[PDB]
């Protein structure tokens, strides 16, 4: 049943596999982000979360038979979604174009808040967070452009970069920190995420597929 989703004509399929792990995943949720300037909203991105299909039956127990209403309204769903055992994944495709330094700036700013706001902003992370950067630098992102983040549930966060919006074969990096692994999503959809247009979109879709 779950639906494709398109945000600003940049198309989010109802469903997609990855390359690399072979996994396949349906779209939970697809939303914009930008920057608002002088009181108004300027798009500069559009994003779509995946969650690996197995998310299903790990969700059930807790959520089934809940309303979209009441999904929206608990913390504690999202934070399943967000460290739940299954494999997640983010798709960003840009609007106006963006270099990798200068879009990777304000999502590792956000990163960075919520790693320090729950105390697990050590060395290792902050290194992690260096690597982070460094993947970006050496990348361009065009209108259609993409970027890839593969959350594991192992504690590691796969980056990929597409000149478009199909996925990329391989990873162009891996940031092997738990932390960091999830902090990507938290921004997104975390209790301190302030736009809700993906949080909507999941307890609006979730509902169907936790009862059958
Ligand atoms: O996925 C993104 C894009 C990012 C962003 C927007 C405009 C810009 O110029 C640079 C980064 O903002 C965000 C903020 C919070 C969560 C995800 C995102």
């Amino acid at each position: 049943s779950i639906t494709a989703i398109t945000v600003e004509n940049l198309e989010y399929p109802a469903v997609v596999t990855s390359p690399v792990t072979g996994k396949s995943y349906f779209l939970g949720g697809a939303g914009e982000r930008g920057l608002t300037i002088e009181g108004n909203f300027i798009k500069f991105t559009a994003i779509g979360v995946y969650l690996e299909d197995i998310a299903v039956a790990s969700l059930a127990a807790k959520w089934k038979g809940k309303s979209s209403e009441e999904l929206l309204e608990t913390l504690d769903f999202y934070r399943d979604i967000i460290s739940g055992p299954f494999e997640k994944l983010i798709r960003g495709s840009k609007i106006r174009e963006l270099s990798g330094p200068e879009y990777s700036r304000k999502v590792m700013e956000n990163c960075v808040a919520h790693l320090k706001s729950v105390g697990t902003y050590g060395d290792a992370e902050a290194e992690a967070m260096q690597k982070f950067a460094e993947a970006f630098k050496p990348v361009n992102f065009p209108p259609g452009a993409s970027v890839f983040y593969r959350q594991s549930p192992d504690g590691i966060l796969g980056l990929s970069f597409s000149p478009d919006t199909s996925i990329p074969e391989k990873e162009a990096a891996l940031i092997e920190n738990k932390a960091v692994s999830s902090a990507v999503l938290e921004t997104m959809i975390g209790e301190h995420a302030v736009s809700p247009d993906l949080k909507r979109c999941l307890a609006a879709r979730l509902p169907a597929l936790l009862n059958e």
